[PDB]
């Protein structure tokens, strides 16, 4: 079902994360971590303190798709070295590891990026609440993830 997902997304904040390659998203999916440039690190740390859930929605540049979305479980901290393909490290809990093609989100516009389609935005672009909620609900359900665990951290 979608009820626990909607609960996690209630009053959440949403950020578009762009990656240059699939390897970095695969690493983040396996290790439950993400790292970003300092200008975005500061914004995510501010948002983590401000909202019950902060959701990162990932897209690999030129893939034409989103690769999934996750929730921040920590502020950034400075751990084991991650061999990214090229600041601090955020811990993240994945909510959906399934893909969504850009074609399926063509009806969604982001008020915080001039009402451009939500697929459009620089790495770190915030997505307004309604658009972000609708985008996350478009993804295929990831039956391998139990959101009971995610709820306990809020």
């Amino acid at each position: 079902g979608t009820s626990k997902l909607k609960y996690v997304l209630q009053d959440a904040r949403f950020f578009l994360i762009k990656s240059n390659n699939h390897e970095n998203v695969s690493l983040a999916k396996a290790k439950g971590v993400w790292s970003t440039l300092p200008v975005n690190e500061k914004k995510l740390n501010l948002a983590f303190r401000s909202a019950r859930s902060v959701i990162l929605i990932f897209s690999v540049r030129e893939s034409g798709k989103f690769q999934g979305f996750a929730r921040l479980s920590s502020e950034s901290h400075h751990g084991s070295p991650i061999h990214w393909v090229l600041g601090g490290v955020f811990k993240i809990d994945w909510i959906c590891r399934r893909e969504l093609p850009f074609t399926k989100s063509a009806h969604l516009t982001n008020p915080w990026n001039e009402h451009k389609p939500v697929k459009i935005g620089r790495d770190g672009q915030e997505i307004e609440l309604e658009c972000g909620t609708q985008l996350c609900l478009l993804f295929p359900p990831d039956e391998s993830i139990d959101l009971y665990q995610v709820i306990h951290k809020m």
